[PDB]
Order: C-alpha cells, then structure tokens, then sequence
C-alpha cells in the first residue's frame, strides 16, 4: 500500500549479491577445507549464514557482539571477474563459534547489509521513521528474501537465514547459541 | 499500492551512498581545478551529473555508450574513512564532453547503479518483469530519488539529476549533448 522500502532491499540484496555469490558458495568452501592444507581436512559448513536482527544492528565485527563469535579466516577467493556478472570477486568472512571455551562450530558468517540501511533511515530526521517503522520493515524484508529464494534455484539450498530478535530489557541472548542451533540442526 | 521495488532503491542510493559521497564532493573537486597542477587552473564542473536512463541501460563504458564522452581522470581522494560515515573513500570519474572534436565541458560524471537492479530483475524469469516494468519503476525511481533530495541538506544543490528517454527506433539522441545541455545552463 505505502511506500514499503523493504521490498527494494530485498531484491537489491538478492539480484545484486546473493544470486552472484551463491552459485560458487559451495566450492570455495569446499577449497578451504580440501586444498589448503594437506594435514588436515576443514569442517566449515555448506551454507552462508546470513544474520538477521529485526533491530538492524550491525557490528564492524561479530565478536563485539559476541566474544563467543571469532573471526578464522577469509573465505577463499575462485578467482573470476568475468565469468559473465561482473562484481565478483567478493571478501566473505569464517568464523569459529566458541562454547565453553571450546570450539564448537564453523561456518561462513554475515550481516544482510541492507538492514544498515534500514538502521540509517530511522536516524535521519526526514525520513520520519521511528523503531517501530524500521522492525516492521525488517520483518517485511526478511519475508520477501525468503519468498524470493523459495523460487530461487538452489540458491535457498545454499543458504540460511538467522533472523532473530532480542528482549529490550533483562535481556539474555546468545548469537552463538543461535547460529550454533543452526548448524548442529545440520 | 504493489511491490514497487523503485522505493527501496532509491532510499538505499540516497543513505547509503549519495549522502555520503556528496558533502565532500566541492572540495574534492576544489582540489583537482586548484591543486593538483600548478600551470593551469582546472574547469570541472561543481556538481555530481547522475545519468538515469528510463531504460536502465549501464555500460561499463561511456565512451561506448558515446564516443564523445571521454574519461579524463580520477576524483581525487580526501581522504578518510573514518570520518564517521566508513564506506568513504569512493572512485569517482571526471569526463570530458567532446563536441566538433573539441572538448566543450568536463565533469563528474556517472549511471545510478540502482538501475542496473532494475534492467537485471527483468531479465530475471522468477521475477515477472517486463520492459513496462522496468519503465515504470525506472521514472518512479526517480521521482522518489529528487522527492528525497529536495528535503535534503544541500545535498541536492551538490547534485543533479539527468533522467532520458530514447526512442525506439530512427532514435537520433546524443548523450554528450544532453549533458552539455545541462553543463552549459549553468
């Protein structure tokens, strides 16, 4: 009905990244845990995991938001810039998931970049958008990401999405545990 | 009323890169005229000319898109990222604007590189997007983007939209001499 500013994020973040980033997701992956290091085999997860907090925060790094997130390694490069899309190449970040002390997990992890946007336009006076404004474009944006990879091919195969909210006060939440849940999932 | 992707968009060019980019876009310019030669003062124009074509149409070169368009030199850097804003610094291109074989203007210059979301998405079979579409959410991608602008900060006088048409057939259009047109009102 109104103006509905998620909608255009969404596919923005999938038209413009996901859809380019998502095909060869898999074998650089596969090329971090197989091909560089012969001592060793990696045990880094199949799929980008992609955060999503409702509140639109989004930390320079993951273990601020969490000690229990560490940052491991870049993801290994292909490498083309002309396999036909363009924007290739792109940096993307593994992290470790701590428990106990104790390594737990390991995966490929993100924030969805666009909630930075969403973030900057409830602090810019003349957008006129409160919190309120900017959770009920986060939930929107979330819908329609995952209407749109429903339709995908394979795309949604390589891919999960983290979407969560935390309690505004008293709050107890663990990033970690959430992402861990995900992958112990599978 | 729809989707209407074009919203999104425009709000995501304008925060996170137009708002940016534009408060020191005189000074950058400022310094390539005045500082960075000491035998001739330089004649780059003062504004950022964002080309929006109704089509959507982005060429990795402009040049192709017409020969007397000719890239000239970078935008030189501030430079800081840490301003507060972090995504600075940016590229930026200067251009020179032949006509007779003479150069007649120079300024930056460059595509909304939303648009290229909006021609990739009716490419894009899952989509169910036609030419109309791209039109339609092309020319309201605009009025959105200089609806933004004018409750901005100056912002929108350190800029300045060129939106066009072209025809569809025995189409006789000169992108030099649109923007001329536009350099030489003032």
């Amino acid at each position: 009905g109104n103006f509905n500013v998620a909608h255009g994020l969404a596919w923005s973040y999938y038209i413009g990244y996901l859809r380019l980033i998502l095909p060869e997701l898999q074998a650089r992956i596969r090329t971090y845990n197989q091909h560089y290091n012969n001592l060793l085999r990696g045990a880094v997860s199949q799929r980008l995991y992609i955060l999503l907090p409702l509140d639109c925060g989004v930390p320079d790094n993951l273990s601020m938001a969490d000690p229990n997130i560490r940052f491991l390694d870049k993801l290994p490069q292909q490498t083309a810039d002309r396999a036909g899309i363009k924007d290739r190449v792109y940096s993307n970040s593994i992290y470790e998931l701590l428990e106990n002390g104790q390594r737990a997990g390991t995966c490929v992890l993100e924030y969805a970049t666009p909630l930075q946007t969403l973030f900057a336009m409830s602090q810019y006076s003349q957008a006129g958008f409160s919190r309120e404004d900017r959770l009920e474009q986060a939930k929107l944006f979330c819908r329609t990401l995952e209407d749109i990879l429903a339709d995908a091919p394979e795309s949604q195969n390589n891919c999960r999405l983290i979407a969560y909210q935390e309690p505004a006060d008293d709050s107890s939440f663990s990033l970690s545990q959430e992402v861990l849940r995900h992958l112990r999932q599978e």
